C-alpha cells in the first residue's frame, strides 16, 4: 500500500590522567589507533615501554581525551570508519534474527592521493606511456587559440591554459576516445612530418597538464585502484617484447615496490582484529618506500553479524518514507537548478537543446548555476530560503511542553496540516535510501511489533544502492541483489537511457570513497578514463533542453533522454567538477525529492520533542546546549562545570545518556560518567552549535539487544515503476556587431517618461535615420539588469549608419540628456530572432511589421496626449490587438485541433471567416477574462468589432483617427500572413503559427503598454472576449 | 540604507545634490525603493528575516513548562537580547510612547 | 539616530501563546493568544452552542 | 555630458573574470595597435562590475572621424571573430564620464 517498496536486502553499519592511557594499552583498539592516528599511537607506545621525556601535563590530558573519543567510537559509533566500525549483509524475512559473531575481516587499499603520486611517476616514463591508452580530458574547452581546462585535479601534487597549436589540436582530436598512445604518437609524427619521439614528449607534457588522461589512473569503477595500475602496466609489459624494455629501469623498480604493497594488503586482510599489528606496520613502511605519506591506506571493515528483520518492520519504514515524501517541499528537482531552469527558458526557449558544456561555459552559455564550486560560478544566488514557520508545528511543541512530554505523536490529521500541498503520484522519485535504527526490548517482542524505527542522523540518498556502493565485494550477499536491481532501476522519463556519472573528487578523502560500480547500461566519465566495465556514454554527446516544468538531459545523436545517477555517496556539491555535478542534478529533475524532518524557525527552542508516526521517529528528541557555553571554557573547578550540567540536566529533563551531535560527530555519552562529563565540555568549547539527542530506545526503557548502536540502510523504489513522463525531445543546434548592418540604441528613459519621449523625441530620431538612408527602424520597451529602457533599431548601409547617422543621433542624445529626458545611451548588439517569426525567409515581413507597428504606436500615443481624446490607452491597445488579428488573416490548415493552455480546443474550422476571433482565442483561457470585461461585455463587444467592420469606431472622429493610424501596419501584417500561408506545409508543427501571431500580439502590447504582464493579459482579454462574443452572437 | 549606499557610490562624500534632482529618475538616483508617490522603479533589497533567537525562545519555553503568562526579564536578559551596546551618541532627539497605567 | 522599535518576537510569532514581557513594572509586550483553531468552527453553519 | 558623437570610444567587453587575464594578454593588444594606427592618442582599460556581471572596459580617445569611421569598424570585426572563438559574450559602446575631480 505505500508508494515505496523497500529492497529485500539492506546494509548494516555497526561498531566492533596518565592511567587512562596505561589502561587501554592492553586493548587490541591499539591497532585501530595505530591506523587512525599514528601520532597518538606513538604516545601510547612510550607509556607501555615506560614514560620517557616528561611529556607535558597538558598533553597527557590532551592525548587521553583523544583516546577516549576513539574508545567510545569503537564501542558505539556505527559510522564505518577504519577498524572502529564496518558493514554487513541483512535481509527482510518472516523471522527476526540477530547473530553477532567475532570473525571480523578487513579489506585494505591504497589511498588514492598516495597511489596517484606513483601513477604520475609512471606517466613521465615515455616508454611505458606508449604502452597504455590515452584520451582527451572530457571537459576541455576551446577559447580562441588556447585550450583551457577549468579545475585540474591537484591530487598527487587552479587552472590550465595551453596554446592550441595544430599539433596539440590533432592530438586532442585523435584522442577523443581512448586510443593507444604509441600508435597515436606515430600518426601525429607522420602527418606533421616530425620525430616520432619529440611527439611522445608532447603527449607526456599533455598528460602532465591533465590535457590528457592515461589509462594508468584508476577509473573509479569499483575495482581495487592498486590492482588497476598493476593490470595496466602488465598489459603494457606483455605487449612490447620482454617485460624489461617495456618501461624503463627504475619504473619497474616502482612497479615492484607497488606489487609489494599489494601483497602486504592481502596479507593483512588475512589477519584478525587486534592481531595484525605487525602486518600493518609492515604494510606502512612498504608504502613509505614507494613514497612517505601520512595516510596511505584506506580500510573498510566487514562485521561478523547476521541481521534479519521481519516484514512488519519493512512496512513501517515504507510507510515512513511515504510520510516524509508527502511532507516534502512542493518542488520538482533540486532547488539548485530552479533559477537556472528559468534562466534557460528565458535564453533558449523550450525547443532547443544546448550541448552540455557550452551551456556550462561562462562565455558561450549560461555558465554554471549559482553556487557551483568547480569552477566557481559568477551567477548570484537568489533570495535565501527562510527557515520554515508554522502555526501547526508551534502548537505541537507548546502542548508537548505543558504536559512535559519528550515525544509528540502525529497522525493523518497532523500530516494533512503540514503538507504544502497534495503530493501527486506522478512526482514520485525513482529511488531513495533511509538509514535507521531499529529498536525493541527483545528480538521476539520485535517480531510481535513492539519496536521503534528511528530515522538516523546524517544525509539520506536519492539513489537505491548509492550507500552500499563503496562496500562492493565485502557483502557478496547483497552486491548481487544490488547489481540486479540497479541493472533494472526505475526511470521517470519514458524511453530514457539510464547512466552513471563517474568523476574524480576534489579531495583525497572523498576520492577514497568513490570506488563504486556502475550497473546502468552506461557510464559518463568526467575527468577520469573510460572504464572497461561499462559502455561509455560520452559527455560531448549530451545536451540540455527544457519545458515549463523541468530541464532535461538529451543524448543528441538519438533523441532520447538520459537519466544519470550518482551511484555513491560522494558529495557532488562539494567534490564534483561542474559538468559531473550538473549531470547528477539533472537526473533528479522532474522528481519530487524527500527531505528530513524540518523544524524550521522552531529549531531555536531549547528543547524539541521527538516526533512519532506509528512506530517511526521521523526526528529524535532535541536539546540545545547554549546555556552551557559560558560555563564551559571558564578556567575553573571540575564541580563548577558539573553544577551547571546538573542544573541544565534537571532544568530541561535531559536523560543521563545523550547522543552529542554535530556535522562531524555522533557521540554517545554517559553523563553520569566523570570522563564523559569532561569530554562533553571539551567537545562544546570545540563545537559550539552541538546538540544532545535522546538515544534510540531510551524513552521506552528498552536500554537493557543492540539496535540503538546499529544503523540499517534500507533502499526503496517507486512501487508503481512505470515512467510517468513523456520525453521532451526537440534537440537542436544554432553573430554581428559594432561593424554595422544594424545600429541598436539603448535609451535609458525611465518608464514614467517613455510615452512623452516616444511622442516627441523618437520621431526626431526616425527622421534622422531616414535622411541617412536607414531602410528599417523600430522600437521596443525592454527591461534588463539596469532597469526599464527603450531600444531603438535602425537598419542601413554601414558607412551612412556609423559615420553619418550616428553622430547626428548622438548630438541629439546628449542635448536630450542635458534637458533631463534620458539618463544615458549605449550601443548594443542586435541578435534578430527570426525563428519566433517563421524563419529567415519571412524576415523582411517581420522587419516591416515591426517598423509599421512602431510608427502606429507613436501615432496612437500622440493622439492619447490630447485633452479630450475619448479612448484610453487600454482601449486603443485592445483595438490594436484585434486589428492585427483580423489583418494576419486565416490560419494555415490544421491536422488536429491543438490542445491549448486554457483548455480551449483550438481549431481553425471553428472560426470560418473570422480571423480576429481565431487568433485572439489562442491568447487566453475563457475564464481568464478580465473583471472590467465581464462586468460590462455589452460595451466591449460594441467597441471592438473588426469582423463587423468597426461600426461604432467609425462613428467617432477619434475612433477614425485610431483606425487610420493602424492602416499601414494592418497592410504589413496582411502581407506577412499571406507569405506565411504560402510557405506553410501540412507537415509543419501546428505550434509555429500560434507562437508567431502570439509574438506579434505581444509586441504590439510591448510598444503601446506593458512593463506589466497582468496589464497585457487584461487588455488582451478585453479584445478576446469582445471578438469571441461577437462571433457567438452571430447565428443566435 | 541602500539609498545611502547608492548615493556614496555615485556621488562620493564631498558632494551635495539638490534634493529633487537626487529624487529624479533621469538626473539622479530616483526615489528609494518602496516610495509610493511616484512609485520607485528601484528594486527592493534582500527581505529581512523575522528574527530568531535562542534567548527569545528559552523565555517562551520556560514560560510554557511552568504555565506562566508572564516572563520577567532583567539586565542579564537584556545583555543577551541586545544586538550590541548602544552608543550614547546614537540617542534620538525624541520619541513618544503610548501606555496603559 | 538609532530608532527605538516595539518589542519584536520575530519568528516566534507562530507560537499559540506568547507570554507578556515584564521589565520591572513595565509590560514591554502584552500576553498573546493566536486563534487559528477557532477559524474553522467560525463560518461553520451550525448552532450557537456548537461555536 | 558627452556621447556617441565621439571624443571617446568606450567599449564594454563581456569577458568573464576567469577569462580576463588571457584576454588582456592576447586580445587587448590587438585592439590597442588598431587604435594606434587610427590615430587615437590615449587608451586605457579597467576591470568593472555593473549589473550584468564582471567585464572589461577599454577606452580610446581620438579625432571623431578616425574613431567612428575607421577604428570602430576594424575593432568590431575583431570583436565578432573573437566572440565566435568563445573569448567574450558580447560588446557595447557606452558613454565616458572622466571623473577628473577625483
Amino acid at each position: 500500500d505505500s508508494p515505496f517498496r523497500a529492497w529485500d536486502v539492506f546494509m548494516v553499519r555497526t561498531p566492533v590522567h596518565l592511567s587512562l592511557l596505561r589502561a587501554a594499552c592492553e586493548d587490541g583498539l591499539m591497532e585501530a589507533v595505530e591506523l587512525a592516528s599514528p601520532s597518538l599511537a606513538g604516545l601510547l607506545a612510550r607509556v607501555a615501554r615506560g614514560d620517557t621525556g616528561g611529556l607535558k601535563d597538558k598533553r597527557l590530558r590532551r592525548a587521553a581525551l583523544a583516546l577516549l573519543r576513539y574508545d567510545i567510537r569503537m564501542r558505539t559509533r556505527p559510522t564505518p570508519f577504519g577498524l572502529f566500525a564496518g558493514v554487513s549483509g541483512g535481509r527482510f524475512d518472516t523471522s527476526a534474527k540477530w547473530l553477532a559473531g567475532t570473525g571480523h575481516r578487513t579489506r585494505t587499499r591504497a589511498d588514492m592521493e598516495w597511489l596517484l603520486s606513483a601513477v604520475h611517476r609512471l606517466e613521465r616514463d615515455r616508454v611505458l606511456l606508449a604502452g597504455v591508452t590515452v584520451q582527451a580530458h572530457q571537459t576541455l574547452t576551446v577559447r580562441g587559440d588556447r585550450i583551457v581546462l577549468d579545475c585540474p585535479s591537484a591530487l598527487g601534487k587552479s587552472t590550465v591554459s595551453a596554446r592550441r597549436s595544430p599539433v596539440v589540436a590533432e592530438i586532442l582530436g585523435a584522442a577523443r576516445r581512448p586510443v593507444l598512445a604509441g600508435r597515436l604518437a606515430q600518426s601525429v609524427a607522420q602527418r606533421f612530418e616530425l620525430p616520432a619521439d619529440r611527439v611522445t614528449g608532447l603527449l607526456a607534457d599533455m598528460a602532465a597538464q591533465e590535457l590528457l588522461i592515461t589509462a594508468l589512473r584508476p577509473p573509479l569503477d569499483g575495482d581495487d585502484p592498486l590492482q588497476h595500475v598493476l593490470d595496466v602496466v602488465a598489459a603494457a609489459e606483455a605487449r612490447a617484447g620482454s617485460p624489461a624494455e617495456a618501461m624503463s629501469s627504475e619504473s619497474a623498480a616502482l612497479v615492484a615496490a607497488l606489487r609489494e604493497v599489494d601483497a602486504r594488503c592481502h596479507a593483512y586482510d588475512r589477519t584478525a582484529v587486534g592481531q595484525g599489528r605487525r602486518e600493518l606496520a609492515e604494510l606502512i613502511q612498504s608504502t613509505r618506500r614507494v613514497h612517505p605519506h601520512d595516510t596511505p591506506l584506506h580500510v573498510d571493515l566487514r562485521i561478523d553479524l547476521e541481521v534479519r528483520l521481519p516484514e512488519v518492520v519493512r512496512t513501517e519504514i515504507e510507510r515512513a518514507a511515504e510520510a516524509l515524501w508527502r511532507l516534502s517541499p512542493p518542488r520538482r528537482g533540486m532547488r539548485a537548478l530552479r533559477r537556472y531552469h528559468e534562466a534557460f527558458l528565458e535564453r533558449y526557449g523550450a525547443d532547443r537543446a544546448v550541448p552540455l558544456l557550452e551551456l556550462l561555459d561562462d562565455t558561450r552559455g549560461l555558465g554554471p548555476p549559482a553556487g557551483y564550486k568547480w569552477p566557481p560560478s559568477e551567477t548570484p544566488a537568489g533570495p535565501q530560503e527562510e527557515p520554515r514557520r508554522s502555526a501547526a508545528l508551534a502548537r505541537l511543541v507548546a502542548k508537548a511542553a505543558r504536559r512535559g512530554e519528550r515525544e509528540i505523536v502525529i497522525d493523518e490529521e497532523t500530516i494533512a496540516e503540514l503538507a504544502y500541498d497534495e503530493a501527486a503520484p506522478a512526482d514520485l522519485p525513482n529511488s531513495l535510501e533511509l538509514g535507521v535504527h531499529v529498536v525493541a526490548p527483545s528480538l521476539d517482542e520485535l517480531s510481535a511489533g513492539t519496536f521503534r524505527v528511528v530515522l538516523a542522523p546524517g544525509p539520506g540518498s536519492h539513489h537505491a544502492g548509492a550507500t552500499l556502493g563503496r562496500f562492493t565485494g565485502l557483502l557478496p550477499d547483497v552486491d548481487a541483489e544490488s547489481a540486479a536491481r540497479q541493472a533494472g532501476r526505475p526511470l521517470h522519463i519514458q524511453d530514457a537511457v539510464a547512466a552513471d556519472v563517474a568523476f574524480i573528487p576534489r579531495s583525497g578523502r572523498a576520492a577514497n570513497l568513490a570506488h563504486t560500480p556502475s550497473y546502468s547500461g552506461r557510464r559518463i566519465s568526467v575527468g577520469l578514463p573510460d572504464s572497461g566495465r561499462a559502455q561509455e556514454i560520452p559527455l560531448d554527446e549530451l545536451g540540455v533542453g527544457a519545458n515549463l516544468e523541468r530541464l532535461c538531459l538529451v543524448h543528441l545523436p538519438t533523441g532520447r533522454e538520459v537519466v544519470p545517477a550518482l551511484p555513491n555517496m560522494v558529495s557532488a556539491f562539494a567534490q564534483a567538477p561542474n559538468p559531473a555535478r550538473l549531470l547528477f542534478e539533472l537526473g533528479l529533475e522532474g522528481q519530487r525529492l524527500w527531505e528530513p524532518w524540518d523544524w524550521g524557525a522552531l529549531s531555536e527552542m531549547p528543547f524539541l520533542p521527538g516526533v512519532r508516526y506509528g512506530r517511526t521517529l521521523l526526528a529524535a528528541p532535541l536539546w540545545r546546549m547554549d546555556q552551557l557555553r559560558g560555563p564551559a571554557d571558564d578556567s575553573g573547578p571540575a564541580a563548577d562545570w558539573d553544577a551547571a550540567l546538573d542544573r541544565w540536566r534537571a532544568e530541561w529533563n535531559v536523560p543521563r545518556r545523550v547522543l552529542a551531535v554535530s556535522m562531524d560527530q555522533r557521540l554517545l555519552l554517559d553523563l553520569d560518567d566523570a570522563w564523559h562529563r569532561v569530554l562533553l565540555r571539551d567537545e562544546l568549547r570545540r563545537t559550539p552549535e552541538l546538540i544532545a539527542q535522546q538515544v534510540a530506545g531510551d524513552e521506552e526503557g528498552w536500554l537493557d539487544f543492540p539496535g540503538h548502536l546499529a544503523e540499517i540502510v534500507v533502499p526503496l523504489e517507486r512501487r508503481d515503476r512505470h515512467a510517468a513522463r513523456p520525453p521532451h525531445i526537440r534537440a537542436t543546434v544554432s553573430p554581428t556587431g559594432a561593424g554595422g548592418p544594424w545600429l541598436y540604441l539603448r535609451l535609458r528613459v525611465p518608464r514614467r517618461n517613455q510615452d512623452d519621449f516616444l511622442r516627441d523625441q523618437v520621431p526626431v530620431l526616425v527622421r534622422a535615420g531616414i535622411e541617412h538612408g536607414a531602410d528599417r527602424w523600430f522600437f521596443i520597451r525592454y527591461s534588463d539588469t539596469a532597469g526599464q529602457h527603450l531600444r531603438v533599431r535602425f537598419r542601413g548601409e554601414r558607412e551612412k549608419l556609423w559615420a553619418g547617422l550616428l553622430p547626428e543621433i548622438g548630438a541629439r542624445l546628449v542635448e536630450w540628456q542635458r534637458q533631463g529626458l534620458l539618463a544615458g545611451h549605449e550601443l548594443g548588439q542586435y541578435d534578430p530572432e527570426y525563428e519566433r517569426y517563421g524563419g529567415d525567409a519571412l524576415a523582411e515581413f517581420t522587419e516591416t511589421a515591426f517598423q509599421h507597428d512602431s510608427a502606429a504606436a507613436i501615432s496612437l500615443l500622440r493622439l492619447t496626449r490630447r485633452a479630450g481624446f475619448r479612448y484610453t490607452l487600454d482601449e486603443v491597445t485592445a483595438i490594436s490587438a484585434a486589428a492585427l488579428a483580423d489583418a494576419f488573416g486565416p490560419p494555415a490548415p490544421v491536422v488536429e485541433p491543438v490542445p491549448l493552455v486554457g483548455g480551449l480546443q483550438w481549431a481553425p474550422d471553428l472560426f470560418d471567416g473570422d480571423p480576429a476571433a481565431a487568433w485572439m482565442s489562442s491568447t487566453g483561457g475563457r475564464r481568464e477574462l478580465p473583471p472590467d470585461y465581464r462586468r460590462d461585455p455589452a460595451r466591449w463587444q460594441k467597441l471592438i468589432d473588426p469582423t463587423g467592420g468597426w461600426p461604432l469606431l467609425r462613428a467617432d472622429e477619434d475612433g477614425c483617427q485610431v483606425l487610420a493610424a493602424l492602416e499601414s501596419r494592418d497592410e504589413a501584417v496582411r502581407r506577412f500572413g499571406t507569405a506565411y500561408r504560402e510557405a506553410f506545409r501540412p507537415t509543419d508543427s501546428p505550434s509555429t503559427q500560434l507562437r508567431l501571431v502570439g509574438s506579434l500580439l505581444h509586441m504590439t502590447c510591448n510598444r503601446l503598454i506593458g512593463g506589466s504582464a497582468e496589464r497585457e493579459r487584461s487588455v488582451l482579454g478585453l479584445a478576446r472576449g469582445a471578438v469571441q462574443d461577437n462571433l457567438n452572437r452571430r447565428r443566435h
